[PDB]
């Protein structure tokens, strides 16, 4: 008790947070796209009925807490989180941060620099709002980029001047997360400040337990992306790949008999809405996962619970690990 954490509704007590989804999204767009061409998602409106809906469900199926992780980049609209966060009754924290489809503006900039925007965005407030972050989002596809190790390192200067943990996009198939850990580890910054995302992308184990074992979180959080059945859509099969979501699932309880119960995220990485790919993906994903944000509820857990995973245990992965995370440390 105390121990707070931001969201776009204002502070809320860590212990409030309760089942957290530690990485997903309202909109996956693009700065400024949502305030230029609202018709793209049919209206401003029309997307934020979509999002409280799937809100309600995921809260209906127990979900009180997520982290929205849409950066500047993925063109975040704190107001439009703040008004879903209303309706539907969730708590969203917002992130600072840059994705990997930073514009000039940013890529220009030095690591200060950087460090001012993220420390703007989690002290000061995003744009004019006052609404403050409460996670940095950072990523990588393969071997960082020159901008993209700024970035890491302005992410950890801003995280050990705030407490405010950092989640990463990898690319999971070219083990982006060592990578990640080392640049982190330069700056000083603790492992268990450090989620290493989209891990589930992979059954490599070696890979997952050697970054769990120096205090990294992992993050297995893209539960409901399968393309089985779409073989004849290149689009689908990209962004969702040829696991099904039992085989993702299989990672959590492998992590847990390995002893890493409380290095864990899960989450969905769903959106409502999604400019920043093919048109009409939204469609296809719905189609694909019409439980949306509930579907780690209805169908993971119990799954687990089923393979013998112990409830103790699944409250630690869904209440204590988020808790833990994002209160500033
Ligand atoms: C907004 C899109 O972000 P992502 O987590 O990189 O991928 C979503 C499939
Ligand atoms: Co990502
Ligand atoms: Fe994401």
């Amino acid at each position: 008790t105390g121990d707070l954490i931001n969201t776009v509704r204002g502070p809320i007590p860590v212990s409030e947070a309760g089942f957290t989804l530690t990485h997903e999204h309202i909109c996956g767009s693009s700065a400024g796209f949502l305030r230029a061409w609202p018709e793209f998602f049919g209206s401003r409106k029309a997307l934020a009925e979509k999002a409280v809906r799937g809100l309600r469900h995921a809260r209906a199926a127990g979900v009180q807490t997520i982290v929205d992780v849409s950066t500047f980049d993925i063109g975040r609209d704190v107001r439009l989180l703040a008004e879903v966060s209303r309706a539907a009754d969730v708590h969203i924290v917002a992130a600072t941060g840059l994705w990997f489809d930073p514009p000039l503006s940013m890529r220009m900039r030095s690591v200060e620099e950087l460090t001012q925007f993220f420390l703007r965005e989690i002290q000061h407030g995003i744009e004019d709002t006052g609404i403050r972050a409460g996670i940095i989002k950072v990523a990588t596809t393969g071997k960082a980029t020159p901008f993209q190790e700024l970035v890491l390192k302005a992410a950890a200067r801003a995280s050990l001047a705030t407490g405010v943990p950092v989640t990463t996009h990898t690319s999971a198939s070219q083990r982006d997360g060592e990578q990640q850990a080392a640049i982190f580890e330069s700056e000083g910054l603790s492992p268990s400040r450090v989620c290493i995302g989209h891990s589930d992308d992979t059954d490599d184990l070696s890979y997952l337990t050697g970054l769990a074992a120096r205090g990294y979180l992992v993050g297995l959080d893209r539960m409901p992306y399968s393309a089985i059945g779409l073989e004849g859509d290149a689009s689908a099969l990209a962004l969702f790949g040829t696991r099904s979501w039992q085989t993702r699932a299989l990672l959590i309880k492998a992590l847990i008999d390995r002893g890493y119960k409380d290095r864990i995220l899960v989450s969905h990485d769903w959106l409502f809405g999604f400019s920043s790919y093919v048109t009409n993906i939204m469609d296809v994903m719905d189609r694909i996962n019409p439980d949306g944000m509930a579907f780690v509820p209805l169908r993971v857990i119990p799954f687990l619970r089923e393979k013998g995973v112990p409830p103790e245990t699944l409250a630690g992965v869904t209440v204590a690990n988020p808790a833990r995370f994002l209160s500033p440390t």
